[PDB]
């Protein structure tokens, strides 16, 4: 009685530590992710202000984007 | 008896709620992240057609980064 | 009794798997994103080199990207 209570008891602890784990691991990742993107809108901002072409790069690329995310 | 078996319930609802919140947040990111990474790559492409570089550009693009990642 | 602790087993095991397979698909997201942030920062390094304007592209880029992040 206590014992299978107990047992069953510890799995949950086990699923809570595992996938908790397993989260906060693809969590990192994502948040990494997230701040390099922004680097690389930046950066790719600045080259077109440099090339002075930013309006027409910027409709091409949403449209165009839009179109690849459907 | 009634209320031990309730009490784990409980918990086991307590860990689905929780983690599947977590999950939950963590893949809107990466949605987010991805819709970026794309947008980033089509925008980066287009300069690289506007400065008429394309080909030779991918080709250091592909082997740098497959090193990056070994 | 043995119903009644069955049943709460066959819920954590249901709990493990739905959720192991979310993270799941939300880690193969996450890695491919990584993949692609990195390939578009080797990219926008090399257009930058093309251009001659990588250390100051830089220096803006990155105080830019701490701004945006706060
Ligand atoms: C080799 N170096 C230093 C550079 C520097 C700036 C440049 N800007 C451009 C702007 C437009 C363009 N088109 C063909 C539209 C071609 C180029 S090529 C180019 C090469
Ligand atoms: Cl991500
Ligand atoms: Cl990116």
């Amino acid at each position: 009685v206590k014992e299978k209570l107990n047992g069953i008891i510890d799995q949950i602890n086990k699923v809570n530590l595992l996938l908790e784990g397993e989260i906060e691991a693809v969590r990192r990742i994502a948040y990494m992710n997230q701040a390099s993107s922004l680097q690389n809108q930046v950066e790719i901002g600045l080259i077109g202000e440099y090339l002075n072409i930013s309006s027409w790069l910027e409709t091409k690329t949403l449209t165009k984007t839009e179109e690849g995310l459907m």
